[PDB]
C-alpha cells in the first residue's frame, strides 16, 4: 500500500482548493452504476466476478460524490489487484491535465532529445493508472450517450460527469508525479489560460505538492510542439520556478489602457477573440496557497492532514492508521488570527498525532480540552500560562 500514504497527501490539497466552488436521482444512478458493473464484469481483466459491480459503485460513488476518502479507497483497492501507479525511475511526463492533437509528438520530440539511452515515463504507460482511465472514459462513453441536452436536469448529469472525471485525471496524475519524484514535464495544449479547474485548484496543487519536497522540476509545454524539436534541454518547456507563469487571455477580457496600447503596436493585427500571454507572477501562485490551506504548518511539521469538517475541522495522522477524527473547533472558525494562535499553540506543544486531545477548543483567547473530561489549559496571558 504505497499508494494509499501518497494519494492521501495529495488528495488533501485537492479537498481544500477544490472544495472553494464545490437532488441526484437514485434510479439513474444504479443504471450508470451498472454499466459500470457490465464494462468490468464482461471486459478482460482483474475484476472479480464479484467485487466487480463493487467497483463500479464505489469508481462512480467517489468520482460524482467527490468523497476524496473513497477516491484512495478506490486507487488503494486497485493495488490490491496487483496494480501499480508508481513510476520506474527515470523521468515522468505528465500530460493529463488536458488532452490535445499533438500529445505523441511530444513524445517522439522528448525520448530522442533526452538523449541518455533512458526514455521518458508516461503516466498513462502505467499499469494501474492506465486502467482507472479507462474506467473514467467509459463513464465519460455513458456521459455523452444516455443524457440529451434539452430534456432538463439530464444535461446537469452531463456537465457534473466531465467536472468529475476531469477531478479524477488531475488527482490521478498527481499522485503518479508524487510518485518517483524525478522532475515531471506536463504539457498544456491551448496554453495554460486562466479561470478554469487546472489553474484554480490543479497548478496550485503540483507546485505546493513540490514545495513539500513531493515532485521536482515541473517544466510546462504550452508553445505549439514545433517550437521544441531539437535544441537545448533548457528551451524545452517553461520551468515554474524562473519567472512566472505564462498563460493565455483573450484581447477581450483584457484592460482599455492596454488594448490601446497593443494596437500603438501592429495596429490591425488584435480582433476580439484574438489571445494575449502575459506571465502570472509565480509569487501570486504561492501566496493563494498559503492562504488557501488552513494549520499550513502543521501539515508540514507534524505529519498530521486537517480537513474540514462538519462544524469544526479534523486532524487525522498522516499515514492513516485509522480513520479516527481528533477534530480542532474555535468560537470564530472563520477569524485567520484565532486558526494562528490555535496552530501556534499546538505546534509548540504536541510533538505527534496520537499524543492529541481527542478534540481541541479555542474560546476567547483560551483553550478547551477533551482526553476523558474537558480541561481549559491556556491563558489570555501574553504568555500562555498552562493548566
Amino acid at each position: 500500500s504505497l499508494v494509499a500514504a501518497r494519494a492521501e497527501k495529495v488528495a488533501n490539497l485537492y479537498r481544500w482548493l477544490d472544495t472553494d466552488n464545490d437532488d441526484v436521482s437514485d434510479e439513474v444512478k444504479q443504471r450508470m452504476i451498472q454499466s459500470m458493473s457490465g464494462y468490468i464484469e464482461h471486459t478482460d481483466n482483474q475484476v472479480p466476478k464479484d467485487q466487480a459491480e463493487a467497483l463500479a459503485t464505489l469508481f462512480v460513488e467517489s468520482t460524482l460524490d467527490y468523497d476524496w476518502d473513497k477516491r484512495v479507497e478506490f486507487l488503494t483497492k486497485l493495488e490490491s489487484y496487483g496494480y501499480s501507479f508508481e513510476a520506474p525511475h527515470a523521468e515522468k511526463s505528465i500530460v493529463s491535465f488536458w488532452s490535445g492533437k499533438n500529445f505523441k509528438q511530444y513524445r517522439d520530440i522528448l525520448d530522442n532529445a533526452q538523449t541518455d539511452g533512458k526514455k521518458v515515463v508516461y503516466d498513462i504507460d502505467v499499469k494501474g493508472n492506465a486502467f482507472a482511465i479507462d474506467l473514467n472514459k467509459h463513464l465519460m462513453r455513458w456521459g455523452g450517450l444516455f443524457l440529451d441536452p434539452d430534456n432538463a436536469e439530464q444535461n446537469q448529469l452531463k456537465s457534473s460527469i466531465d467536472a468529475a472525471t476531469f477531478s479524477n485525471t488531475g488527482f490521478w496524475s498527481s499522485v503518479y508525479a508524487t510518485g518517483a519524484q524525478n522532475d515531471v514535464y506536463v504539457i498544456a495544449e491551448g496554453g495554460v489560460r486562466l479561470g478554469n479547474y487546472f489553474w484554480n485548484v490543479e497548478l496550485p496543487a503540483l507546485r505546493q505538492l513540490q514545495r513539500e519536497g513531493l515532485v521536482g522540476e515541473i517544466r510546462l509545454l504550452d508553445k505549439p510542439v514545433s517550437e521544441y524539436k531539437d535544441l537545448p534541454a533548457d528551451q524545452i518547456g517553461r520551468r515554474l520556478t524562473d519567472a512566472g507563469v505564462a498563460v493565455k487571455v483573450r484581447f477581450d477580457a483584457l484592460s482599455h489602457e492596454r488594448q490601446a496600447e497593443l494596437l500603438a503596436d501592429n495596429p490591425d493585427g488584435y480582433k476580439a477573440d484574438t489571445l494575449v500571454e502575459l506571465d502570472v507572477k509565480l509569487s501570486a501562485i504561492d501566496s493563494m496557497l498559503r492562504e488557501s490551506l488552513p494549520f499550513y504548518s502543521l501539515r508540514t511539521e507534524r505529519n498530521l492532514l486537517v480537513q474540514e469538517g462538519e462544524e469544526g475541522f479534523e486532524v487525522r495522522s498522516w499515514p492513516g492508521i485509522d480513520g479516527k477524527s481528533k477534530t480542532i473547533l474555535l468560537d470564530n472558525p472563520e477569524d485567520a488570527a484565532q486558526q494562528k494562535s490555535i496552530e501556534r499553540f499546538i505546534l509548540a506543544n504536541f510533538d505527534n498525532f496520537e499524543q492529541m486531545p481527542d478534540e481541541l477548543f479555542l474560546v476567547d483567547n483560551k483553550v478547551l480540552s477533551h482526553h476523558d473530561g474537558r480541561t481549559r489549559i491556556i491563558a489570555q496571558k501574553e504568555d500562555g500560562a498552562w493548566t
